[PDB]
């Protein structure tokens, strides 16, 4: 019967900060993140229907599974158990974050599909219990529901909420391939073993300067403990850098383990003209402007 029908719409994230611990057993990392949402974001509508099913739609979508292994599938599994239901749900995601784009979109959807099905079910579960739930599907779930800016601590604990007093405008650049987490951090261990790479001082700058709403205080304590890792495996990383801030960005670094290049900039209509030359100089298969913080999952309906 019922028949309405709940949008979410919910961001892809960059991190402006990455502190990498020293490797634990079993083979683990803590990892310090500063989380940014930021306006590359998937839009996912969720209505009754006999039997629990899924489908995507953008580029890249058709790359994607549309059964248990999809994590926004998982979610809806996840979330109904938790209030005794069978997830007879059918889930349509409008997807604009890109695709193995290292943007966590997967972990938006979960986040999505969440919230959605608390509205269409008209339950109002606590945020608490979302989070709990989002937890258990990933580790990058819980900011997709936090959204804005936070810091993490990488200890199951709460993400630290972190405002801005304006915003600020990015370039993203994706390469055509992507690389494996595992891969970054096993380099990042070696890297350590037989050199001194870059260890970054703790976060309270980086806070300070988006506190301060400053992107020319922020630029140079964007920082990414993965980073030189990534360039030893993929060394293109390292001209892609540079050509976003010879385009005219304050800033860039690779967010993660890439394949985001994330350029901070000065302003709508600076990101404007360096998103236009990057796009145009060929270092990158996709470029998108995007801006940051904007809130995470969110019925929009
Ligand atoms: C959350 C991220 O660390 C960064 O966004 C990554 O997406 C990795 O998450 P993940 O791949 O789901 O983590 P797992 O499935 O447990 O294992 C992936 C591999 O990445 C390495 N890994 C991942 C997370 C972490 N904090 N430290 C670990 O060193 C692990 O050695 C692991 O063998």
């Amino acid at each position: 019967m019922p028949t309405g029908s709940v949008t979410v719409r919910v961001p892809g994230k960059v991190n402006l900060y990455l502190a990498v611990g020293d490797r634990r057993e079993d083979g683990y990392h803590e990892l310090t993140t500063v989380f940014h949402a930021v306006s590359l974001v998937d839009e996912v509508t969720v209505r009754n229907a006999d039997v629990l099913s899924l489908e995507l739609v953008g580029e890249g979508a058709d790359q994607l599974p549309t059964d248990e292994r999809n994590l926004a599938w998982q979610a809806a599994e996840l979330m109904a158990e938790h209030v005794g239901r069978a997830p007879d749900v059918s889930i349509m995601i409008d997807k604009s974050i890109p695709v193995a784009g290292g943007m966590a979109g997967g972990s938006a959807d979960a986040a999505a599909v969440l919230v959605a099905m608390n509205s269409l079910w008209e339950l109002n579960v606590p945020r608490r219990d979302l989070r709990m739930l989002a937890a258990r599907l990933g580790s990058d779930v819980p900011f997709a529901l936090h959204g804005g800016t936070a810091l993490g601590t990488g200890r199951g604990e709460e993400l630290a909420t972190v405002l801005s007093r304006n915003t600020f405008h990015w370039v993203l650049a994706f390469a055509d391939s992507g690389l494996l987490t595992s891969a970054v951090y096993n380099e990042l261990d070696r890297l350590r073993e037989v050199g001194d790479p870059p260890r970054l001082g703790e976060p309270g700058p980086v806070l300070a300067a988006l506190a301060a709403g400053d992107p020319d205080q922020l630029a140079p304590l964007l920082g990414n403990e993965m980073q030189a890792a990534a360039v030893s495996l993929d060394p293109a990383l390292a001209r892609a850098l540079r050509a976003g801030v010879e385009a005219g960005a304050l800033a860039g670094i690779v967010s993660g383990s890439g394949p985001t290049c994330a350029f901070l900039c000065t302003s709508a209509s600076s990101a404007i003209d360096v998103g236009a030359q990057l796009s145009g100089a060929g270092v990158c298969r996709t470029v998108r402007v995007a801006t940051g913080p904007v809130p995470g999952a969110r019925v929009v309906s």
